[PDB]
This record gives C-alpha cells, sequence and structure tokens, in this order.
C-alpha cells in the first residue's frame, strides 16, 4: 500500500513511494512495496518505461538513524536495493520530486534518467556520521556527477539543494518541484515511442560498462564500510545527528 | 570532385565535403572522395592538421532513408567510415559549419578537435526511426559529450541545435556557422605550430584508450543493430520520416 | 626552509613552497623541502589534511628552461614528483593562489582536492615547447578537467588564466589570489570533521582506478616524451621561450 504502481498509457508506468511514518525511509514496508512493484513490472511485457517517485517533501531518506543505531549493536542486515533498479529490463527515470538522502539517493541515481527538484535537499549522507559509503556510490556518483563533484559530496556527507547542484553543473534536469513528475512523465512518453525490445535492448547495450564493474564495486566497498562503520566513536556521531 | 582537399599552408589543409544532391549524405560519390582525400594525407609526410568541413547548411547526413529502406531488403552493406577518421595519424579537427545527422554525426565526433555551429540541428538518428545505432556511438558520445547527454540523444533520436547543446554545456566550441570554418582554421594554424613528429605521436598517445575499446565496441553495437534493425515494424517507421 | 610545515589545528597542516629565486619552480631545495615536508607528513599518524601551496604570484613554475637546456645534452633526470602527492596517506588541498606550469601543474592536480587563482596563469607547457608531457598528464587531466579541455591544453601548451578555465567550465573553485588558501582551509576544516582512518581509507578506495593505471601511463609518457624531446629542433625552441 506504502507502494503504488499505476499505468500512465503508452507503456510508461509510475511507482509511487508513499511512507509518511518514515519519511520514504527504507523500512520493511518501503522495501516490500518496491520489491513487490518491480517484480510486477519483471511478469509484465508490455511496459516500456517506469517513472520511480516519492511523495511531498520526500523521494527517499534511505536508512533511518534509528536502523543505524540497530547496526552498530549488529541487529540489522546490510540494505542493497540496487539489483531492483539496476536488473529492472526496462528505463527507469527517478523522478525526484522532493530529498534524497544516503542510499534514497543512489536509488535515485541507479536509475536510467534522473529529474531533481531546484528546492529539495540531496545528500551521500555517510561521511557526515563518519563512516564510508556503500551500494557502490563511488561508482555511481563519479559516472553520473563527474569525479570531482561525486568527491566532495563524499568526502563530506553534507547536503545540497537541487539548485546548488545545478549551479554546480550537474548533467540532469534541474526544476521546481511541482513540475519533477510532469517532466518525468513528458519525458517518459518521449522514450516510450520506440520499440520496447530496441528499449531493452540498448538499455542493456548502454549499462554494460556499469553492470560489469558493479559486483566489485559492491564489495569493495561493503569492506571498507564494515571497517569505516565499525569503529567505537561511530555509535556516537549517529547519536548526535538526531 | 564532390571532395575535395586544398592546402592552406603551414601542414594544414582542409578536405571539403560537397554533393549538393544528397545533401552531404554518405552517397557513393561522397565516400570514394573521402577515401581518395584521405589517403592522399596518409601518403604525404608534410601534412600536420586536416579540417574537414561540408557545405551550405551541410556538414554530413550520414545515410539516407532511401539506403535504410534498401537495407531493411539486405540489398546494401553497412556503411563504417570510422576507419577514414580514426587511422588518419595526424590530427582532424571537424568544422561542421552545418547539419549532422546519424552516421554523419559520428563522422565528426570521431575527429580530435570539432566545433559545432549554433544554427545547425545535431542529432543521433538511429532510435528516431526505432533502432539502435552503429559505428561505436555509444562509446564516442559518451566519452566526447558526456554520458548524460549521450544518452539522452541515443535514446530519443531527436534534432538539437547547436545553441541548445552549448547551453548544455557540452565542452565544444560553438559558434555562428560563418565563423566555424575560420575558427577551425585558426585552431588548425595553432595545432600546426608543433613539429610533425611529436602531434602524430602525441594524437596516438590520447587516442589509444578509445583506440583499444573501439572494435569490441563496433562489433556489439552491430550484433544489436542487427537485431533492432531488422524487426517487421521498422520498415514502417522509416516511410514515416519521409 | 624554502618549504615549511605548519599546524592548522584539528589536524590540519599546511605545506607552503617559498623559493622566490626559481619562483616555486623544480629547484634542488624546492624537491628537498617537498620530500622532507611529506616524509613528516607520513610518520604522523595524527594528520588528517595537508594544504599545499606557493607564495606571491607563484604556486610551482616545474622544470625551469635551464633545466630543458641541461636535459638536451643529458645532464640532467627527468624529476617525478608525483609519489609524494600520489603515496601521501591523507587528502591533499592544493591551494593554486598563483601561476602553476608544466610539473607545476601536475602537481596541483595530483591532490585530492585543486583551488585555483582566477588572476593566475595555468599551463601544460610541453608542447610549448614542441615535446610530449611527461608524468602522467594525458591520465590525470582528462580524469580531472574532462577530455576536450585536457586535449586542448596538452595539444597546445598553452597559457589560461583561472577565469578563462572557470568561464569553460572545470569543476575546481576558482577565486580571488587572496581568497584562494582561505578557501583551502575552510574545506579542511570541514573534511578533518571526519575520522582520520575513514578518510585514509576513503582516500585510497576513491584513489584505486587512477592508481592502478599510474604506473602505465607514467611509462608510456615517459618513452614517448623522451623520442619528441630528442629531435634536433627541440633545443632551438626552448631558447625561443626564454
Amino acid at each position: 500500500a506504502v507502494v503504488q504502481l499505476t499505468e500512465l498509457g503508452n507503456g510508461v508506468v509510475q511507482i509511487t513511494m508513499k511512507d509518511e511514518s518514515s519519511r520514504n525511509g527504507f523500512s520493511p514496508s518501503i522495501v516490500e512495496g518496491l520489491r513487490h512493484c518491480f517484480s510486477v513490472v519483471a511478469q509484465n511485457q508490455q511496459y516500456k518505461v517506469v517513472i520511480l517517485t516519492g511523495y511531498g517533501n520526500y523521494f527517499s531518506s534511505g536508512a533511518s538513524k534509528e536502523y543505524l543505531i540497530r547496526k552498530t549493536r549488529g541487529e540489522v542486515e546490510v540494505l542493497d536495493l540496487s539489483g531492483l533498479i539496476l536488473d529492472c529490463e526496462i528505463p527507469i527515470i527517478a523522478a525526484m520530486q522532493g530529498h534524497s538522502f544516503g542510499g534514497g539517493l543512489l536509488l535515485g541515481l541507479y536509475a536510467d534518467f534522473v529529474v531533481f527538484s531546484q528546492e529539495s535537499v540531496y545528500a551521500t549522507n555517510f561521511m557526515k556520521y563518519g563512516f564510508t559509503p556503500v551500494g557502490a556510490t563511488s561508482l555511481i556518483l563519479r559516472e553520473k556527477l563527474g569525479s570531482e563533484l561525486a568527491q566532495e559530496m563524499i568526502y563530506t556527507g553534507e547536503n545540497y539543494r537541487g539548485k546548488e547542484l545545478a549551479e554546480r553543473g550537474i548533467p540532469f534536469p534541474v526544476v521546481s518541484r511541482q513540475d519533477v513528475l510532469n517532466y518525468a512523465q513528458q519525458l517518459g512518453q518521449k522514450i516510450a515511442k520506440s520499440p520496447r525490445l530496441s528499449l531493452v535492448a540498448l538499455k542493456q547495450h548502454l549499462s554494460a560498462d556499469i553492470k560489469a564493474k558493479f559486483p566489485e564495486a559492491i564489495k569493495k566497498e561493503l569492506e571498507i564500510h564494515q571497517v569505516t562503520f565499525n569503529q567505537p566513536e561511530i555509535a556516537s556521531r549517529i547519536q548526535q545527528e538526531f
């Protein structure tokens, strides 16, 4: 119920994340709804484009600070949602009409096209808490945003408004929040003019370089994360971010 | 006669494409003239820079729609003009004073330096007709234009004015059509100040990464093109583009 | 004495190059001071960030023309200062408050973060004299500046003001000379908020791709440099640059 799939016509579908209690964080119901909605897409051979979007002021909050505290005590797994986006056969547009944090930003950046909101806040959060990324952050961020913006965003963990990112020349559209989904929907109908077979073939071809590097990047980042996350001072740093 | 080589001084030469009947498309006379002019360059050890340019409102139209229709019926080969640019020992400047479409855009983007016209139209056409690129489009476009502009241009097949491309921050000069060739000629004399041996050595060095990936990229794209081009609905899509 | 290390607080240190006789060129005292100051950093496990900076109107002049003349006669080694920057365990910010030429520009571009001065002049000098780069120039410049700016800067050897580079959209900050060091110092304190272990781990991770390509790039460029540098006309070209 927190993640709904709706048909927009011409094989364009929308996956909408709405879990207001967690602010579209990676809650159990969000992860279940995403896996369900994307498996529905996988069974359907008529769909051509997916637009992934959130609700209100939120695209995706990623892992909560509560989750991170549970993790310092080894009570919870590392979540890897990359497969859902990466193994989807058809192009995905991430319409990030609201804020995206940590794994929430990665969730959008794994997509084939990304639309930012001008007013919203975007962050690879990890180093805000003093530890290194997971989810092949380095690979995807350097590929999509360029190495210098990626490097600064990764080292600092700091928050960037959509408009600040445009001003530093990211290749993605950065429009007003009320325009984000509409824009994605227009781009979606544009792409969906093509035969589905060509869209599937093209996506596989264009993704091959990143796809080939991904398993190793994921494993390497995790090795480093497990070391840096599990240092004594980390729990207290997380606490100071509440 | 449709492709002429002229000496500009200081080892800078110009290859001018003028086939008005086909609009500088890949006509038999254009392909013959290009192969001839570039083999002339290959024999000459005095030349330092080539400026490749078209006529009037056209740099290069690539394969005609008529050619594509002949191709749906297996009457014509896939044209691969990459060798002519890629195997040239000396730097080439593509002065694209007019429109460049499909293989015509690639023809310019294979060059070491590229100059765009503000008013002209630029497209990787393939997906306009519903099928995937040939000629290592993905490789070259992502390398020269960045992955996000490349991806959008490849998925859509749509037409972009020089000025629209500058506004989205491509690293190439985008000047008025009447300025394109002059600009290329000035850059050409600048480069030609260097010893020819250093120019040849530097070009080989800077090209090595792309050169190493190229045969595989070419083969892979062709494999996919042969599948997507030869689907039943394609002939009719081409027909609707006349 | 020409290179001094000073502590700025919170594990941020500054390495200041001041050899006014050579204009911060790669003089014996500059190379000795750099090696000393960086080995001091290597022994200290408390430091988190280094800011590398020059004096007055100069960051680094690289190899003098006098040195190059000695080199045409085989009297001097090729200098490779890359190790000092590349083997430093902690992030380095190159605050290039003044001009940087040839190996002097590379010295800064090897760093994890780079700040340019608006008014200063920046050049990969090699081809100004008619010969090819050393120090993995192609690798680092294409990675940090993008292939098209890198290519033009490498082919021409020409001089670019900080402000000209910003106008062509380099991802680095380009601020007034009086602001360069302050800016670097602020960025330095920002980064130094993180645990040193995470900073060391992250730097290694983010550097791995370039680090893996570097020995081969260095060797390949040197092979080509040794050919192009040692051609008969080169000594006279250097002479005309005095």
